[PDB]
């Protein structure tokens, strides 16, 4: 299953081309302004099967609980109602989203200690690195 080491508090401390990632996903300017100010902390925790992942920032709070491999409702920080799917490959938690015939995928991977999230809609890729808090 997921790794415990995945289990904590993480802190945004890198985030690479998350501005047109957004742009990708619709987001209009004003938001993506305070999307990239934003330095969100990252919650994982589960309790039995269920994993729970919480995003904290000043600007938007998310919080997505799910089983491995079955499809759930999500609303995500930009405010779209996704259907996802949270699978494990090789040690990484990709997460799928789809919704209106789109879909964008985050893959969140531990490499030496630290989490890196990967975003990629239509082509566009974005990396967002965490540390351990
Ligand atoms: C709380 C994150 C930024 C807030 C800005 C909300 C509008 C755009 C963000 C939508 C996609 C968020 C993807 C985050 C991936 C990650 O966990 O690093
Ligand atoms: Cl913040």
């Amino acid at each position: 299953g997921m790794s415990n080491k995945f289990l904590g508090t993480w802190k945004l401390v890198s985030s690479e081309n998350f501005d047109d990632y957004m742009k990708a996903l619709g987001v209009g300017l004003a938001t993506r302004k305070l999307g990239n100010l934003a330095k969100p902390t990252v919650i994982i925790s589960k309790k039995g099967d269920i994993i729970t992942i919480r995003t904290e920032s000043t600007f938007k709070n998310t919080e997505i609980s799910f089983k491995l491999g079955q499809e759930f409702e999500e609303t995500t920080a930009d405010n779209r109602k996704t259907k996802s799917i949270v699978t494990l490959q090789r040690g990484s938690l990709n997460q799928v989203q789809r919704w209106d015939g789109k879909e964008t995928t985050i893959k969140r991977k531990l490499v030496n200690g630290k989490m890196v999230a990967e975003c990629k809609m239509k082509g566009v890729v974005c990396t967002r690195i965490y540390e351990k808090v």
